[PDB]
């Protein structure tokens, strides 16, 4: 089921230098909560400044949903350390409040008023918030409080040399392989096998607290439960075809969306009634990206310069790390992305891509189940999970040797050894571990307990890269960037919307 | 997709006498049922004697589950006639009971009520029954009532010869492992043609099933649900990581499985309130418990295990277990089928088979699954292992049959006549018209009268045939003698035991 | 044979402050006996209250098997005093019952029906008792009545700091460091039973060796029979493929073992006529059934197992479990032992320790075995792993002690005083003269009066000492408060049980 | 437990050609028996000629105990085929008789009258026979009918040359003595894998013996009872450190009295019983699991030959008869020994005393009586049992496999590596071993039953098979030549046996 990559691997083993210069970036989300596990209703904390302009710290869908962001980085440890500074600072400057360590919220009722992300009075800020309002009215607020971790990754220019359009075509290859084989991610690092009742077909088992869980599950975050664009026939074979599918989607009405309406008593309800308001409304486990310019849309930018990097978006929050992501995970994704770039990927239609989901779903709902088998696309399940994983890891291990040879030491290889172990025993995986803790204490209990311990820890730890003064400065500067946008003579919102993306 | 077998074929055409003396054998399973289609709850018919020792007629899982076995035989007609005599005698000696003519039984409400095969109070008889008790407890009784046909096959020595010392047993072995590998690759042609289980009763339960008010589930283009995951409870040899490249490897993998404890079956416990529930708590209680569509074999010497015997003498012959019951024959198997299998097996021995890893083998299965579930689907395409599907089924079968026809020409020239050739012409037509296959035929019947109605009717018709037909090879007096003799042997084993079953058991589990 | 640890000692002597703030803990076990040495068959003393939940006093495998436990502590005298209090208080609240002075029981028969530790009706409490049921059925009750002392030990943050350990790094460098410690404990930790081993002899009712008879079995030159194959029944971690090179490997190996079905234990069956016999039939029922003379630890959150905790947070502290009961102290452990252990652990952290395969670990045991059965033997030599024995034991200990002395100079300079150094001078003498060790001493006594006789005598003397002594840290009221807090924490859990035992048992076994 | 041989192995991989030209030989014993299994009482078959002087076919203790011998050989396949031609020819020329396929006899009665091997009127021949008479009277006849396989092994010169005239000649004896010390330590691995006598007929009988209804004794987890106290002196003090010490200890053994053997007498009723009353009648009465050797001339004792030329080759004698081969041995075995013997020559072995040697036996006994027993542990010498058997085996096979890589690189192909993969699997699973396999068959149909059946199939197999290397002509030629040699020796014989014996006893 794993394809034959023997040829491309040998090539790589003979061009090791061609991997030197990997660029990475992390994004990690977390809910601000009270000590009692309730959703914080205070505003974005003072010391962090302007969520709308800050370079490193901002908000996602909700006002209480922190989003931490690292600068693009060449060094793993540096980047994780940077990310940890952000957390250190924030944990110290947010009152008696703390950071929720899990993907899944707990203490949140059904229909609970969730303050949307607040970006001020500028056009840009209003738009951002409106997009959110939009999302609230189409999909519900609740599911939007589910947090995750995003990983940015680019291969060095050297890699494509050794072997623009060649580049974009290469990243499309990567994405296609991610669709076929990336269920490996929730298997290993998936960390949401349970969900609060408040949050609701499946064989769910219920506890006395009213915790719902699937015995063998991995990542309910990624399930239909946690996350409608199936009539879009978006494809990943080719730059122009992808973009074209993306654009036509922007211009694709919706019956469901025309209903909500744009307005009611003057309140704008959404940006538009199109299936996609903006392009990023598009569901994407993995996403082709190019840094955009000003007034330039993601598709414009892609079209212009081709694919620059990719964004992996399938990771749940790592509960066992205070920054919600660790070295082991980062290193695994390096290995995996590279492999995805080496492996041979036939072109896939729309419906063929949708078919690659069946394996994802199986892994998501029951990945840790003994005897579990996977299948090729929609076809009958045939292949035992553990053997597939071992096959995959034989290859990754080879990638790892190469990578360890250029970087020096054996860090990647050790990581392969460590995770391969998880195929012979699923009880080693994140989901099994966190599930054991959740059955005894519940989601809430586990959440508060971790959140508290992490709070103490992070609070008492020194700043390493970002000093206190760097934060104070960026606060001040971000507040000011926002005020400058606010005070500017911007255009009428209407025609403005009209001239966007 | 069919490989190139030109030389092996030209080689064969020049060495025709290399195929002379093919040895074959048949086994056929069937449920003893009442007129209403339900399992007979009576004991093994007394006229059939001891199921434990009987030469031709025994039982499988269930007490009601008959197993017919023919002696190894070089003549096809004689073998089929022999099998039929077994059915004829049985048919007239089971009171008002009859035989279920389908692989898939009719609605069963209470699986756990199904009387296990009974073998008396001898230690060996009790071991055999306990083995089944274990199967019941591990996998459920219900699915063990699903039935099929087994075809045993050996090439003549002259075949190997035309193709020294300690190397002979080894070369023969490697030849048979090649056959097996090829079966895994191309063997799906078997359920395509002769598959006869497109439907299943809901009592026996993700898939696009059509449903009926009575609870008959089916798939429109399916061939053999019996071979699907829904049709067997066991662990496929292919899934356990057992491979077919090398004799020693294969044997080791198998014995490893006999020896490996199971968390799952330990949880059942080896006991519960003085009732022994299993033989042991290992993956495989014994070697037979392994699910094998195709199995290497060598006749055992007393006390020796099947894998022991393989290791000792290498591979002697092959057992093809993948045939559904043929509903269009009273004996559940026909001449056209046996002849096809002769052709295909021979071809599997000529065709070149690269060695395969666990996961490579698993890939050969992708095509099997397609054929099993939607084999009759217009426009169906097959692939090379896991690789993208691109080869239209009808063309692939025509290509295989051009080779099979050459094999047929050769066998036809040594036996005299045109029988094998005719068979190729009859069967190849099924690739252009899939409504000619067994599965399409039986599905039509089933949609009209159900599994139950279709089965009750054929069972009745076949009972009436088999009740009236005179015995051809065996005569009444032979069944009577074998009754006496078989009872006698069971009696002797019972008396000859010197130890408590618990003591004897500790020593053989 | 002792490594060159120069560089690291030098370093240490320059960073004395780095050793400040060592945390410790003790656990001691003792059988409640009657005056006549027989096993007390009453129940956990009222005054002590709830064994299941009590913060300081509890039970081990038997209802009569007392287990005393001190809070984590940075101060040696305080910790020991605390433990002494528990004993004092207990020894006056248990009738004419007294505490067995030794590791090795006596007056306990091979078939004796020993009452299992009783922890109530709650689910948690019931599981606890069943764990024990299973221990009995698998290994035998008697063996589990052997008693010992556990020493917990963590280095201060300052130590690691002084020795880049920030953010995430810390957790790993500390873990690594403690694995270095364990490895070195396997190589060099035989020094412990040499010095402190106190079971030269064993009762008839318990038992290959050159044993000598009296009804008492003894070895002339033996140290700790309790650490021998005749002393613990379990499966040594060293034996199960478990290694100490790396946090993840270690945990993986441990987790593998609790998931490993055992043929042997499956036969015990898991239910024996309504009576549940074990939690399950796996090699290890729960992770703590693993035989571990030195054990890596992290404080467990509810819902999490020892391995989960380790995986999450890394190694926090070490548990040393190979100490026999010190006969010469009424609390079974003394200040000289505790101080030696600090010294030895510290040195174990400094000394370089190559990584070790599980077969190289097995090799380290050769020396242990020699010491355990003949450590006090004149002319006894030790080897580098499995390699030829060539290093006289006394010289090896002297060499080790020249290092431990330097380490003591350092701890003494920080605490103020000479206590550690004194301990080194006293103990090193045991290498020139083995008759100074605990084993020689207690052996002389056991030969004269027997195990039985020796035990009774010391038990009655110590009982009298402790029944007379004032409490010092704990007031009679602190104890009385805990019967309550304890006896109620238990009820609370007994009302919280929604789900029955079988349904809950099944999320956990 | 398994030493560190990393450096020697690394050395080996750098110098692959050091193993090119390994030399070997096989010997194989088997009883002539009827279809009912009873002992054949006819004489040494006629197409085979003179047992006394034949080059390839001969007799051991009993006249019915055949002994097959191959010429020294460099090619594995060729040597096996050769041994096989011998069996084929014989199988067709022994009438209705056939060859007992196991080490352990069954149809032989306790205190039975077995015809001693007969070698004719010659001084020499009468001596050979008298020796056996001696063994009969000393140890009992029955035990001498237990059969086995011997393997000869020598390293090529190129091996020694690359490890380093006559400065070389002492370097070799030391190398083989090392091989032998290591064999004593780790060689129990042989009966573990290939031992095939877990059972013994009651005729041959304080052990935990289990017993069937046929009257067949067995141990559950046993491997090779032939090697045990029941299947075949420890005061001799023979060591393997040095060539002189060894030869001295051995000559001293022959000059050494035995009050047990003095009681037998040297003669009763004109009937000579032994050669003498000494602890060993001759040097080769010495019990030896493994034996250092040099090709003896004529008039040379084995000790003399050694003393003179040094150790030329090694003789491995602990092999049970392989029941699953018509010739009682197979390629897989032969290859394993190549590996092991080579490994034995690479691994450091300290010098050993008598009592240290005796201690190596503790493990041997464990493996022999219960080597298939789960959780079985082994120890260094007499020391505490500590090391799980499976893992010891695997450690060993880790090294054997590196050796195998090397040998496969020069011979071409992957045959040696494959053998490693197969045999190591016997460590995870004893039920793959010979003894486990044979035991299942024996429990069901007895030693007797299993034997007769295997013999019968092998007879038929072999009778039908064509000669491949030897031709009949060759066998008929060797028959004549072997006949003259006996005649020429019976002719040119000076004095009456009564006095020739006067210098050789």
């Amino acid at each position: 089921m794993i394809p034959d990559v023997s040829q491309a691997l040998a090539w790589l083993e003979k061009h090791p230098q061609a991997l030197k210069g990997i660029q990475r970036g992390l994004e990690r989300e977390t809910l601000r909560v009270n000590a009692d596990g309730t959703l914080a209703t205070t505003g974005h904390p003072e010391a962090l400044g302007s969520a709308l302009t800050h370079k490193w710290i901002t908000t996602d869908f909700a006002e209480a949903l922190l989003e931490f962001i690292t600068p693009v980085d060449g060094d793993i440890e540096h980047m994780l350390t940077f990310m940890r500074d952000l957390h250190r600072y924030t944990a110290r400057n947010m009152g008696d409040e703390r950071m929720w360590p899990l993907s899944m919220p707990s203490y949140i009722a059904e229909g609970q008023d969730i303050e949307l992300a607040q970006y001020g009075t500028s056009n840009t800020g209003r738009f951002k918030t409106l997009y959110r309002e939009g999302l609230k009215n189409r999909y519900g607020a609740l599911m939007q409080t589910i947090s995750g971790v995003h990983y940015n990754f680019s291969l060095p220019m050297a890699f494509w040399q050794a072997k623009k359009e060649k580049i974009s075509a290469g990243y499309f290859r990567v994405i296609r392989n991610y669709y076929r084989f990336g269920w490996v991610i929730p298997y290993l690092f998936g960390a949401s096998p349970a969900i609060s009742s408040s949050f609701l077909s499946l064989p769910f088992e219920k506890t006395e607290s009213g915790m719902y869980y699937l015995p063998y599950a991995t990542s309910l975050r990624l399930s239909d439960l946690g996350y409608s664009q199936s009539n879009l026939g978006i494809t990943f074979n080719d730059l122009y075809e992808y973009v074209a599918g993306l654009k036509q989607a922007i211009k694709t009405p919706s019956e469901e969306y025309a209903k909500i309406g744009i307005e009611k008593d003057g309140k704008r309800l959404q940006i538009n009634s199109n299936v996609l308001q903006i392009e990023n409304e598009l569901y994407a486990p993995i996403r082709p990206k190019r840094v955009t310019r000003s007034g330039e849309s993601p598709s414009d930018a892609l079209l212009r310069g081709g694919i620059e990097y990719i964004e992996v978006r399938s990771l749940d929050i790592n509960p066992f790390s205070p920054i919600g992501v660790d070295e082991q995970q980062v290193r695994f994704l390096d290995l995996f992305m590279v492999w995805c770039a080496l492996a041979d990927a036939p072109e896939m239609s729309s419906s063929e891509l949708a078919c690659t989901r069946v394996n994802w779903n199986r892994v998501i709902l029951e990945g840790r189940k003994p005897g579990l088998t996977l299948g090729i696309g929609c076809e009958t399940a045939q292949f035992p999970l553990p053997q597939v994983g071992k096959d995959l890891f034989r290859d990754l291990k080879r990638v790892a040797q190469t990578l360890d040879s250029i970087n020096g030491g054996e860090a990647y290889q050790k990581v392969c050894d460590e995770l391969v172990a998880c195929f012979d025993n699923p009880d080693l995986t994140f989901s099994a571990r966190i599930l054991r803790s959740m059955i005894d204490t519940g989601i809430g209990g586990t959440g508060k307990a971790f959140a508290e311990a992490y709070r103490n820890l992070l609070r008492e730890e020194p700043l390493e890269i970002l000093r206190e003064e760097d934060f104070v400065a960026e606060r001040e500067a971000s507040e000011r960037r926002q005020q400058e946008m606010e005070a500017a003579d911007t255009e009428p919102f209407a025609v403005w919307l009209e001239k966007h993306a």
